[PDB]
């Protein structure tokens, strides 16, 4: 006989089991009318969710939901084909339009995922430009790292937000040398935030394109949600509405959102759903639509799927009050952390990673909370995280009012005692350790948007189907 | 000065379309009230769809429809995040459980799309043994050449279904080298079918893994569709129903679907919905789940989109009804095409592959179908198949009634009259072309009723998997 390829794959598997980074998959039923409640195996026996990416809680919003009942009567389930063949119409023209519109880009491409979205953009580049040279931010998701090993050309990792590191990189290649930086807004294992207008502007010296990752941005940052890009011309944004404005917000002529060539998000999370994105110029959109296998050889998304995307999209952008709770929510637990001595990895996002340091506490933390006090909160560890900086990540949404807060902290607070988990006192006597959302932008109301992004009328991009 | 990305970009768009492969997609809108009808930009516009992979019309079946409904309003939409983070729940554990129960194995484990699952286990096999040789059919979809690429081992290309071919080169190796057979059931574009026993006693005999991509068979092969797997054991998974037969269909203890080390299919085709799958023993999967990128860093599959393809699989299961209607329909139509001398790539399986010959007459056909007779077919050309054998393609369901092929088949005959293309008697005097000059399904298969099938595929009892989880 041959290959013994059983025990290949025992030995891989027991190297999982051994280093225990061995992943045990919990039963979470998210119920839709009890946010954010879910249950178990059994019906009867909840939790509240605290580790969701369901930032704003559009999963369950009733113009997402009733956007999907009404597009399943009309169209079924499956779009039955491919873009090409029978699975172009229009919820996906609707939400290309709805996506563009919000980054204000000329185009937007959907995709299965944005893990596909990430790969077949970074794949593409490289394949097509065998001289570029990837500048790839070290704590950049897995999905970039494989769509930079698949571009298969040059690559330099720069330590995490370290843009001498990364001038000295570029600085190192004549500028006709085609580059690309890779990076996110906002790094959902930390919370950490990229500055995307230093890196923009290192982009224009060194002669490189900009990739940015804002799936865990998009909903969440600028007044319309359109990520940390957004953010950063907050004022200007806002006051032009769904318009690119005159000036961004230290009066020169381009945004930073303008400024990036490409941005990547994700239906999944804040928009309620489930897809992938690249909005961009209408060039490297139809490019993508052309030559992508990741986008051509693949079944369409159901239209419900994607109606519900647009009717959360749609809903979210004159709605800040969605973030303005979130951001209110995420702040009240994290100052009642910093008073417990329950250690936060400091960031200025909505994220709450509590260190914990160690594989096995963090799971049997993790497995406290939920059996215990009907909490669920995730343990993270290696390979998603290094060893020795394993946390529980809490993702506190608009649904998270203070009541919920107060058990949880309750709850957190009690399983350190458990535990004997160390605080942030006993950590200083031994590690990764100041806000987007200012107290002016979380006093906006709805009636400080531009009545402009009301129900918009967006009208269908030619791209989509192809240009003549 | 800097690279002139957007002067790369130009030029690479320009080569689509001086090559005349740059694609204007549909706006094709369809009706889940009407099938297989659909509407265009308006309302009112609307066509007949002919080559849409919605091989059963379970896309719009009512248990479906209720499945989704039911599950909306108690799930929401989104699942909320990855398989490891909050996005692990009932709806998922149902299907895999389903899927295993379908394919008769241990596991299976649901990903984004089979595009991703065909990515991820390729990948991964690979990665983990670069001593791998991958064997590959010529003719395998992207996703499988982009998952042996990205598996970055050696590969041999064999010619389209030649097992004498793969005997050789399969040969040319020390039966202890680890290999890996990579084909389809049934490929799309001409409906060609694998010998997939053939393959199974080559990956004996030299030591090989198989890996199948049933993406264009699941709903549509065997009594209660798992595919062209258990058709080879078609009589032995009928007696037995969802239960592992006594014997294959030689008296054998194993048959062809046991012996496949790997299946693949997918939840966007016969079964409605979306989504991709593999199907495998329990460490296989556990193993998938554990390592693969493309399976764990990624949102879960709604929950409603879930739902869908589970009640998609149960209802088929016990609905070969669906498969023998299927079959019969895609027989009236090539009967009566070639009784028009309307020329069809002879194949046995669901397929109808009309030869045009040329891309422009094939893009016209289509334009004409489309606008002249609201009758929706795509054209087939370069790079999807040779310069030369461009073609029109059309995939007749259970609800492509007579009444409807009726309508196709003479539309059909009037396009080829006003282009004036090559009948079938043109295409001998020059050669013949791709056999345009028997079945998977037989005429004893193809009489068998609902009522045929053993009682236990109605309503089973499917358990969940603890492989979905995690194992102790
Ligand atoms: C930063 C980041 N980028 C891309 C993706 C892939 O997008 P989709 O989920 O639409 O495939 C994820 C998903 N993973 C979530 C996490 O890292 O917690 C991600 O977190
Ligand atoms: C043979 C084959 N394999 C895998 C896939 C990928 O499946 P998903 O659509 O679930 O990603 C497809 C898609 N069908 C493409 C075609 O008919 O050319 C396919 O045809």
């Amino acid at each position: 006989s041959g290959f013994d390829y059983e025990g290949l794959i025992d030995s891989e598997l027991q190297k999982k089991r051994l280093d225990k980074s061995y992943r045990y998959f919990n039963n979470i039923n998210r119920l839709a009318k009890e946010f954010p409640l879910a249950h178990r195996q059994r019906e009867a026996d909840k939790v509240t969710v605290w580790c969701s990416n369901d930032y704003l809680a559009l999963s369950k919003h009733p113009e997402v939901l009733d956007a999907m009942h009404k597009t399943i009567d009309k169209y079924g389930c499956g779009a039955g084909g491919t873009r090409n063949i029978a699975g172009h119409n229009i919820p996906t023209l609707n939400l290309e339009a709805e996506l563009a519109t919000l980054h204000k880009k000329e185009g937007a491409l959907v995709f299965s995922s944005c893990y596909v979205a990430n790969d077949a953009v970074l794949s593409l580049l490289g394949q097509k430009m065998k001289d570029l040279v990837i500048f790839s931010d070290e704590l950049n998701h897995a999905s970039m790292i494989v769509g930079i090993k698949h571009a298969n050309v040059k690559k330099h990792i720069f330590k995490h937000n370290d843009l001498n590191e990364l001038e000295q990189l570029l600085q190192s290649y004549p500028k006709s040398v085609p580059k690309l930086i890779a990076f996110e807004s906002v790094y959902s294992m930390a919370g950490s935030v990229a500055d995307i207008e230093k890196i923009c502007d290192l982009a224009d010296k060194y002669g490189a394109l900009t990739f940015l990752d804002e799936v865990h941005a998009v909903g969440l940052y600028g007044p319309h949600g359109a990520g940390v890009a957004e953010h950063c011309d907050f004022e200007s944004h806002r006051a032009s509405g769904i318009a690119t404005p005159k000036t961004n917000d230290k009066g020169g002529a381009k945004t930073v959102m303008d400024r990036v060539d490409m941005i990547t998000g994700t239906l999944g999370k804040s928009f309620g759903s489930v897809g992938g994105y690249v909005a961009a110029s209408r060039k490297l959109i139809d490019w993508f639509r052309s030559f992508a296998p990741g986008f051509i050889f693949t079944t369409t998304l159901p239209p419900s799927v994607m109606a519900g995307a647009t009717a959360a999209i749609r809903y979210q952008r004159c709605h800040i009050d969605l973030r303005t709770s979130q951001q209110k929510h995420t702040m009240y637990v994290k100052k009642a952390f910093h008073e417990l001595g329950i250690p936060v990895i400091p960031n200025p996002s909505h994220i709450v990673p509590v260190l914990i340091g160690n594989a096995d506490l963090a799971k049997q933390a993790s497995d406290i909370l939920i059996n215990k006090h009907q909490i669920y909160v995730q343990a993270i560890n290696f390979p998603t995280v290094a060893r020795g900086t394993e946390r529980l990540r809490i993702t506190p949404t608009p649904g998270h009012t203070n009541d919920l807060s107060d058990i949880l902290i309750n709850a957190v607070d009690d399983v350190f005692n458990e535990l004997q988990l160390p605080r942030v006192r006993d950590w200083e006597s031994q590690l990764l350790g100041s806000n987007l959302w200012t107290s002016s932008q979380l006093s906006l109301t709805n009636d400080d948007l531009n009545p402009n992004v009301r129900d918009p009328i967006v009208k269908q991009l030619e791209v989509s189907s192809g240009i003549k």
